[PDB]
């Protein structure tokens, strides 16, 4: 008898895939695989305790150290309950692989004329179909180390994201020759650098070189294509400014001499003049989201031609309307094509930018990223504030997690980094719950490494759960709560639509939280409270010296503002208007802002 | 100007929908939806902690008072978080509507290349298209009245189950006089007594007419078509046994003189003897699913003609390679053309079935519900026999809704229930952490109603947040954790397969939960814990007599058996006949027990 259960089978294949860790939780549909893989000891089991949990911890894993990771779901609920995560992972472009079990394959297809397969079956393929790169049901033993390997290669290869392969349960448990076992072959890979792509290439040089007020927009496309380290070359060769999408922030020193910071709709004042004053726009591996752009294209950098480098063609050209250059391509092999051609033999010389750097940190100067608008509001900790304090404090490998809310904006408003740093969060779907799951991911990544969390007491609520696994596994997870009486930005929101009570956003209105302290306590963690700034430096040193999880909730006013942000504005008349980019809110007097536009301020900027 | 926000005559078409509550969260995507359904008073809007929970609780909020409740959700993650109640709800043949939010209708359509739709939304609709009974997406102004009056007539229309409503945030938010509204006017419910039909039911009532040992399978269909009230004349005036599907436990008191039971895979030794022994089965409203019939056609009730009576066409064939006449009929109108034609003045004459009745009996006697399988092992509470102590503390108009595992399975092998209690979990998905939100429904449904949750230490964490919710209105939820060092359940399947260590199932194999009275505490929850005999009445009573929310450990042998269960036994392997449920019983005594004597499976083992 020469045979080999095909759970075996695939346990090998993940390791001679390089897949050290596997998170999910067992059932019937994936326990001959949850056998096949301990026995094995190669890859990790980290057994969570909501699947949402496991298809959002892969991602931030993936992101830590550039190795895959795969969830692995039962049946049923197992696999409805990892929607969330994979559509996290398909919006962020994260590279990872759902392994999914289901019903033994005689039910298990989509001609069954019953509502479900089985016991507790059904597709799990169609529910993902249009959030993932790649869905495939195992229906023979000898394919299922082959759609594997094929899904692993589609998650990562050109823009990624999710796959997702489903193996019934008798195909997991039933007996092959190893020998009879296919194996995928990837096809050969892209060449991005065709003629039409080097001569745009030549464009974007000839146009940095005579560009006077020039601005790189740098995305984490950069950071997913392995060309990061090529950034600080290319801006000191090109004397051009640069800002960072919010998912890019970590891939340059923050405090880089051509590196001013993050623009958008919650974007910094300073960066969104010099975005709004420049004169040509390079953006590279950035999506240029509607949250980094604002809702009118013709308000855009309105002096500027604009080119984007995307690898993913419909996201190169949904702006072409606005663009010249959509450049398909690579992000690293762009970036060393460009230091190529400065290094040619009839490279054109680069004019000057020395001007235009100037204003740039002037702009700073005159716009500090936390600023008299982030005052303590009646005495409370301003969790702007609180971020730059809390940023003295971090270690010189810090890594740093966030949930939505007051984390996302205060955190991605403020915080700076240096190279060996990281900053990650969700911003393509932007769940709320995504903050610990996340703290998981980078600390297995990371051999159990130290990770910090910036969470929300309403975030906080959504994957609770998970605190179990960080305390059951000892991890280092140094996690934040901002305590805020709810949900803050949407009592911002509904008070600008509606000018009325809160609805569904705080205590009186139906959401309340639990005190995370007493929580933490009754999980065996250690818990800090920060309410006023008397405790807040020798809290935050203790909260840092933790070598295993550790909670410290932080007391903010439940109506501060988040600020600066684009937000719609009334005319004088009474006329709402959204402003241009650049106009943030709380407004700066006019006659400021006209002396901070090169041609002026924007006809709707004159009556606000 | 004679204009309205949409959002405002969304919450007066819930108001003359009849819809009391929403659960759920709220978000960019249904802002305008919360502030008008809150600022007209007539729907109470449940803040919730995942959509999850708000999909669940929608559930056994309509199978508690049979009125419909929404889930209002947003978009992306908000409507995505949503998915495994609905998937719950369609197993279980649950009416419920989603409404959900979604980015401006300039960005929602299929044919958007990106991978992401406007700021952070996707195909809602399509995501839920194989497992909701209907989906649209509101476009036009003028129609969305129409779409969420469709979608209620729909999920409760036939087979019921869940739809789905997608509105775009300018959508909601846009004015239009009120008089452009469309409606939906639902066409007349089908006659399904045909010619054809009325003729199975001629035959139905001959065979039971003749039928010496006939037993009728009884199952939730029969209350979703509004028919339970019937099933007490209808018994008495055939004089047959009856046995209840799990979901259907509660239709008709369990010591009620024909009742016997609940068969199955993990049936009550005794139902499953009757069921095996029979020679007419009539299933009314029951899926007939794996878990109640087993594996092998062949081998269930194989004395016995079958009948099958269902509303969905699928359900009612899908085993007409066994079954004689397959019924495709809502259950209460068959009932009643059933009950028709026993009363009629040529009513044919009923044989008597005294004698099979008396051999259920004995069936009862021989094989009780808590029997010598059930000692206490090894010094701890048998779940089993808890159940059964707890049996007796319920309140006259109990509700219990349960978790999965051991909260599911002593469950319903063992509780009693007498008309006016109500028993609820999920057995179609058979989901973890389906409990906490289940309560959560029933307590709304009820006025902030009382309900017992039977719950499981694994199962808890799934929807742990709920806990919030729960003292956040101060709901009087009984909840009972059983605790056994992880996942039950899944450590007697593991090591079935393997015998060897666990992985993935207990705390040394990667799975741990929290202290849930220190958990308790630390929510404002008053805590007990159940170790031993010496202190449950005590306690029992008081978790009871509580006003507002309790939680009760009650801890359990970490590797307690499930039993009696069908399964696989080593000769070669043999997965034995539904009767022949694990722990075996002596083959003596079973070749007594079966009319026919035992299969040729059981003969070996
Ligand atoms: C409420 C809110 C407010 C926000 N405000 C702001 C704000 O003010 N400013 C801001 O900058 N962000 C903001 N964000 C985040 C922003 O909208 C995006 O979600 C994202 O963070 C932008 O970063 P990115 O373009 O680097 O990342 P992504 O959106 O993930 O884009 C990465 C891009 O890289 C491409 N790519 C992938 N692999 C490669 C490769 N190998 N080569 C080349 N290209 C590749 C992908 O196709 C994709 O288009 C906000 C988010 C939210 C939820
Ligand atoms: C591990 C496990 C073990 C289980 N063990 C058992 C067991 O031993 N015994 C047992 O009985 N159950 C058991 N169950 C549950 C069982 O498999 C089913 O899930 C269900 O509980 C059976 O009840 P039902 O047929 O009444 O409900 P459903 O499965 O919901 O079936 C209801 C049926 O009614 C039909 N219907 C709906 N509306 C109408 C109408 N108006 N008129 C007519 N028909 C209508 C529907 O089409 C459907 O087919 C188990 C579940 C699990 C997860
Ligand atoms: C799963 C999910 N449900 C709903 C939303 C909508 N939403 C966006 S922000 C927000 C409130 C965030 O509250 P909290 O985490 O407490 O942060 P705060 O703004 O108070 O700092 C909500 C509900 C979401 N993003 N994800
Ligand atoms: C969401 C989900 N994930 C996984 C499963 C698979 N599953 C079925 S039973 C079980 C263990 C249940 O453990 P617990 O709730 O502690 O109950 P016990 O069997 O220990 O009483 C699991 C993981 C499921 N049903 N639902
Ligand atoms: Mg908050
Ligand atoms: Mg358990």
């Amino acid at each position: 008898d020469n045979k080999v259960k095909v759970a075996e089978l695939v346990a090998e294949a993940l390791e001679n895939l390089g897949i050290q860790h596997a998170f999910g939780i067992i059932g019937a549909g994936n326990v001959h695989l949850f056998e096949a893989i301990a026995r094995r000891g190669y890859t990790e089991i980290v057994c969570v305790h909501h699947e949402q949990a496991a298809c959002m911890a892969v991602q931030t894993y993936y992101r830590t150290n550039g190795r895959i990771a795969a969830a692995l779901l039962t049946t049923g609920a197992g696999s409805t309950n990892g929607v969330t995560g994979v559509v996290s992972a398909w919006a962020d472009s994260i590279p990872c692989i759902v392994i999914a079990g289901n019903e033994n394959s005689k039910f298990t297809f989509p001609e069954n004329p019953l509502r479900m397969w089985g016991v507790q079956g059904y597709d799990s393929c169609q529910m993902v179909e249009r959030v993932s790169k790649y869905q495939m049901r195992v229906t023979k033993m000898e394919r299922a180390v082959y759609e594997l390997e094929k899904g692993v290669h589609l998650a990562l290869e050109g823009r990624p994201g999710p796959t997702w392969i489903e193996i019934p349960m008798d195909i997991q448990s039933g007996r092959i020759d190893p020998a009879t076992l296919e194996h995928y072959v990837a096809p050969p890979a892209p060449d991005y650098l065709t003629p039409a792509v080097a001569a745009q290439v030549d464009s974007v040089l000839a146009a940095l070189a005579k560009a006077e007020r020039p601005v790189l927009w740098l995305g984490n496309g950069i950071r997913l294509a392995g060309g990061e380290r090529l950034l600080k070359p290319l801006l000191e060769k090109l004397g051009s400014p640069a800002l960072v999408s919010w998912a890019g922030i970590d891939m340059l020193d923050s405090s880089h001499p051509l590196v001013f910071g993050r623009a958008g709709v919650y974007g910094q004042r300073a960066a969104n003049f010099i975005l709004q004053n420049s004169d040509y726009v390079l953006a590279i591996g950035t999506r240029l989201a509607i949250p980094q752009i604002g809702y009118d294209l013709n308000e855009l950098a309105r002096l500027a031609r604009i080119d984007v480098v995307d690898i993913d063609g419909d996201e190169a050209i949904k702006h072409a309307k606005r663009t010249q250059e959509n450049i398909v391509c690579d992000a690293r092999v762009f970036i060393e094509a460009l230091l190529a051609r400065l290094n040619a033999a009839d490279a054109p010389a680069i004019a000057s930018k020395a001007d235009w750097v100037a204003k740039c940190r002037a702009y700073e100067e005159q716009f500090p990223w936390v600023g008299a608008e982030h005052a303590d509001p009646e005495g409370f900790i301003n969790s702007y504030r609180f971020m730059e304090r809390l940023n003295g404090f971090f270690k010189d490998d810090q890594v740093v997690v966030t949930d939505m809310g007051t984390a996302l904006l205060s955190g991605h408003q403020v915080l700076r980094f240096k190279e060996g740093q990281r900053f990650m969060t969700s911003t393509g779907l932007g769940e709320m719950g995504y903050g610990l799951p996340a703290a998981l991911g980078v600390s297995f990544a990371n051999d159990r490494g130290e990770v910090m969390c910036l969470n929300c007491d309403g975030g906080m609520m959504m994957n609770l759960q998970e605190l179990q696994t960080m305390v059951h596994h000892n991890l280092p997870i140094k996690l934040f709560i901002f305590n805020n009486d709810g949900y803050l930005m949407i009592k911002h929101t509904q008070k600008s639509l509606f000018k009325s009570d809160y609805v569904g956003t705080d205590r009186k209105s139906g959401v309340s939280c639990p005190d995370f302290s007493r929580l933490a306590a009754a999980f065996d963690i250690p818990a800090y409270q920060i309410r006023g700034w008397d405790e807040c430096d020798a809290t935050l040193a203790k909260v840092q010296a933790h070598t295993g999880p550790v909670i410290c909730e932080v007391f903010m006013h439940p109506q501060q503002l988040f600020s600066p942000k684009l937000g719609v504005v009334s005319r004088a008349d009474g006329t709402l208007v959204s402003p241009p980019l650049e106009d943030l809110s709380p407004l700066i007097p006019r006659d400021v802002l006209e002396q901070a536009m090169i041609g002026g301020m924007h006809e709707k900027s004159k009556t606000l």
